[PDB]
DNA sequence: GCTTTTTTTTTTCACAATCCCGGTGCCGAGGCCGCTCAATTGGTCGTAGACAGCTCTAGCACCGCTTAAACGCACGTACGGAATC
């Protein structure tokens, strides 16, 4: 029962839900949608994508599709 | 989840055009022929250039400063492209 009160997962729960029900944000999409004056200038993403990886285990994270090319990974509801 | 609507299918039917065949007939690809001139045979005669030996050009290697240009990094404007009509 710890509630853990993230940063850059913050971040990311905001770029993730500001999309809905289609399976369409991606590290590579979501980076250059939420890089708004705050983060590291450089290679701020890449604990972005530690983030994600992380929340996805949580189990508020799911994916269809990801990294290379193309992806998506969205908030599997509570 | 539930009707109650659009949206996108699939399906079914009639029709246009293209496709494949054998049948037919015409002519040019193919080969033969008989001749001829260009390739071959064997010859002389000259030098182009292969090769050795020497000169000394200029390409390579290295080095030690002095900036000028490249880097990366932040920021946001005007640009590209999706949407509409
Ligand atoms: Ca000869």
């Amino acid at each position: 029962k710890s509630t853990d009160h993230p940063k850059y997962s913050d971040m990311i729960v905001a770029a993730i839900q500001a999309e809905k029900n289609r399976a369409g944000s991606s590290r590579q999409s979501i980076q250059k949608y939420i890089k708004s004056h705050y983060k590291v200038g450089e290679n701020a993403d890449s604990q972005i994508k530690l983030s994600i990886k992380r929340l996805v285990t949580t189990g508020v994270l799911k994916q269809t599709k990801g990294v290379g090319a193309s992806g998506s990974f969205r908030l599997a509801k509570s």
